[PDB]
């Protein structure tokens, strides 16, 4: 009843509408905000976008290994 | 290490993960089409690769 | 001449200072203040502190793989 | 996974080196005297392994 990865959620979306628009699926993108009923703002900062910089980081650590 | 293209190539079947889990499935059709994604098409259990490791780092940094 | 990993560096050392004085390290803490000529202010979070937090996920992520 | 135990052992290893690579040995001795480290002492490049991922981690969430 009382979330705890409220914020992490959010930003998640904000962060994949972000990829969305920035991968050319505009479409995708629109979609997906209706889908979610999304009532927050959208601020989306400088390119490249947060999720893909995020990934580019997760994506180097998980294929490392000990 | 890992090449530029394989971690893009993962990051939008995991996003397309995404969006069929948190469900956006119209989106997630959309968006394979919107990138031209020819390639087998898996996914796993919900929420998904992409969602378990975006909110155990968030909280780190929180 | 213009850091760019700044903020990264100063935070590590906060952090680490924190974990030396969790694991019962205190005279490491202290010395290692001294050493680095820290002129901050050490506010330290709840406990457990964020560098053994963070350790444990970049940890769990290190050791998966595809 | 990776069990608590070895993810402790590898934390305090990973501190040693970051110790000694920021310039604060006298802290890194102190530090292996404190927790009683027995093991074997070995480390690699500066700045070493937590000061590498560390600061890369720290960028993305800025």
């Amino acid at each position: 009843a009382v979330p705890s990865d409220s914020q992490a959620r959010e930003k998640l979306a904000l962060y994949v509408y972000e990829y969305l628009l920035h991968v050319g699926a505009q479409k995708s993108a629109q979609t997906f905000l209706s889908e979610i009923r999304w009532e927050k703002n959208i601020t989306l900062g400088e390119p490249p976008g947060f999720l893909h910089s995020w990934w580019c980081v997760f994506w180097d650590l998980y294929c490392a290994a000990p």
